Order: structure tokens, then C-alpha cells, then sequence
């Protein structure tokens, strides 16, 4: 129904979609796709490290780089099954948990590029949603705001929000997804700089996961 | 350079540019191009009163209405000459210095639709340039995020930030202001229930002045 992008106090809705699309929900979608029994966003590194134990794997970013310690870094091509299935995810990025904290509402789902058209049908018969995009260092988020965008141009809704509205008329705008955000994101271009062009290219690969994970109670999952 | 909208932590940036078109800023250079020695941003409306005397009036919205106590709401329309000319502006609005606040600049100017090619001659010769939209109750201003992107395509700078991108590219797909945020904008269909149409329409109007409102510590001027 509408769109914020890295909101500062509580949200209030009913159909929450979180939306971090270089990499945290796009790792937290293939994880789970992959065999994670979930994955737990925590806020600091010193909390994520404290978190060790069988079974669980620490990952994570800061500087887009995986912090000392830790197992595995924030580039989804990491989460293959080999390497995470049946294990728990403990992950800490930049936007820690700032956008899930501020979001009040009955159901919470982790969107991305790779489960679009999942996300989609999910929320066809859903009332009251917030599109949530964490955005870039508290800054305004060009990727979030496309899939935020393409979503909304789906739900084929009538009553959008200001942020909905917006994102819908941005994302008209762009003639290929892949190419419109290597050029235009801040932050595409500082992946890409550090070797990470392929995350770029595989977050904007539309539809490789048919899963929607749920948020319950600080564990994103897969459930019926 | 860039554009955020409703910024949570301070932003830092060599100049900036707050934007908050239904009123505030529309409000901020009316006042000054009508006559206003100044208009002081104020956070409560405790304090607004308190700063009570003459050559002084006190002015702003709560819920878009004139507060009781007050001399004038947060409608550009109520800042005639005959009224403001000469005198100092306490202006306290919903989230007025909240917004303010967040902005870690030098240099912090106020703009409209009202006095749009004056902001954007201004901003020229300027680097590092933030436009700072104040959202509404924590959403998504739509008119704030189009005056945003109507400056940034005036610019056409050859360094966008990925706000200014998606404010600039959105601003392109609007034919007509006016209509566009009469028909999109929350905020605008509440101050239209509200009876203040004018005001949309007034907000929305294009170059009527031709003042860059300055905020020179604290208090918002015409060098």
C-alpha cells in the first residue's frame, strides 16, 4: 500500500515487507532456499560473535566485507546448500536490525529480486502493507526503491501511498533492472569496486526462489 | 547532490537544502518575501508562546490547524505584507526543528515551488548539495520528493546520489504539478478536506518569488 524508506520511529501496519536488496534479503532468500533452518539478524558484531555454538554459522557485513571471525560474508553466492544446509544463520550487515525493530505489524516477509513474483502472489490477498526498504547507510536506497517499485506496479492497487506511488513511477522509468542499478546505486558501484559485480548481477536475477521467508519471532523462515 | 527523505541520524553535507513544499517552506518564503525581519523555527508550542512580545508573532500548525494562542497557521496565504511586514516569525510545525536538526551543514537554505529558479541559481556554484525533503508523520511526501527532483533536473549535475536519481527520474514522469499532487499526495487530500485547496495550488505555483531563505544560526533570513 505504501512505501518508506529507512523508516526513524515505528511503523503500523498489517503485511510488513522488508526490502535490502544488495544482499542482506537477498542472502537471507537464498539461505533459506538453500537448506538454512533460518536465519537471525542481530544488530553488532560483538553480539553475533557471542552467538557461536554447533549448528551455527556467524555472517555478515560491515564495509561489505566479512568481519574477522566470522564464517561467512554477505555475497548470497556464498550460501550455497553444501556450505549451509540445515544450519542456523546468525547475520549482522550494516543496517543491523533498525528497519525490523521500528516495524509493528502482524506478519513481517523478507523480499528480493530472486523471489519477486513469490512475493507478489503472496501479497495479492493481503490488506494494509508497507513496502519497508532499509535503505544505505541510513541513506536513500536506489535498489530498494526499484523493487519496492516493481512490486507495487503488480499488486495492481488503488490506494497507494505517497512512497508507493513514487516507486511505481521510478520503476517505469527504468528500461533493464541490472544495468539501471550497476550505474545508478551508490552502493552497486562500491560492490562492485571490491569484486562483487556478481552479487549485483545474481540479486537482479529475477525469480531463481519461489520461497517467501517469514519473520517469527526474530527468525526468518520458510513455513507453510 | 543527493536527496534524503525524512532522515533518521544527522546528515553531513557542504550545503543544504530543506524542503518541506505543503506549507512549512512555502510558509518560510512567503514570510520573508513579504516583509518578515525573520522566522525562528521552534519546537514546541510551550515555547512558542513563551516567545511572546511585540513585533513578535507566534505561528504553525498542530494536526494542520492554527494552535489556540496562536496569530497565524501554517497557511503561505495568512503571511501578507500588511500583516508580517517588520516583523519576526516564531514558526513551530509538526516536525519542524526535528527535521532541522538532523542536518549537519554550514550552509542551510529553504526551498518551494515558489521560488524554485532562485534556489537553483543559487545552488550552481554550490558542491556537496543535500536536499533534505522532511516527509509527513514519517512517511513519504510526495510534492517534498517532486520539488526535490524538479531542483535536481535543473542541476544536471554529473555526480547523483540515489535519491537525487530516483527524485530526478520521477519528477520526469510528472505533466502537471498541480494535478500530481492533488491526485498522489495524502498530505495534500487532508489539507484539501481541511478546506486549505488554496493552499495547494498557492505551494504549487512556480517562481512567485524570487528570495533564497537562509538559516543563519537558528533563525531563517534573507542576506
Amino acid at each position: 500500500v505504501d512505501v518508506v524508506m529507512a523508516p526513524c520511529s515505528p511503523v503500523e501496519c498489517r503485511t510488513a515487507v522488508v526490502i535490502d536488496v544488495l544482499r542482506a534479503t537477498s542472502t537471507i532468500v537464498t539461505a533459506l532456499s538453500n537448506g538454512a533452518s533460518g536465519v537471525i539478524p542481530v544488530k553488532t558484531i560483538e553480539e553475533a560473535l557471542e552467538k557461536k555454538k554447533e549448528g551455527v554459522l556467524i555472517c555478515g557485513e560491515r564495509n561489505a566485507q566479512k568481519p574477522k571471525g566470522f564464517n561467512l560474508g554477505n555475497s548470497p553466492l556464498e550460501y550455497r546448500k553444501e556450505k549451509i544446509s540445515g544450519k542456523t544463520i546468525v547475520l549482522t550487515t550494516t543496517n543491523g536490525t533498525q528497519v525490523i525493530e521500528k516495524i509493528r505489524s502482524e506478519e513481517i516477509i523478507a523480499a528480493s529480486f530472486l523471489n519477486l513474483s513469490a512475493v507478489v502472489e503472496y501479497l495479492k490477498s493481503k490488506e494494509d502493507i508497507l513496502l519497508v526498504c532499509a535503505g544505505t547507510n541510513g541513506r536513500f536506497s536506489l535498489e530498494d526503491f526499484l523493487l519496492a517499485g516493481a512490486i507495487v506496479k503488480r499488486l495492481k492497487r488503488n490506494d497507494l501511498g505517497d512512497g508507493a506511488h513514487a516507486a511505481e513511477r521510478y520503476f517505469e522509468s527504468v528500461e533493464n533492472t541490472r544495468e539501471e542499478i550497476k550505474k545508478h546505486s551508490s552502493h552497486a558501484k562500491r560492490l562492485i569496486s571490491l569484486g562483487f559485480e556478481n552479487d549485483i548481477e545474481f540479486c537482479t536475477t529475477e525469480d531463481l526462489f519461489k520461497t517467501v521467508p517469514a519473520l517469527v519471532n526474530g527468525v526468518f523462515i520458510l513455513k507453510e
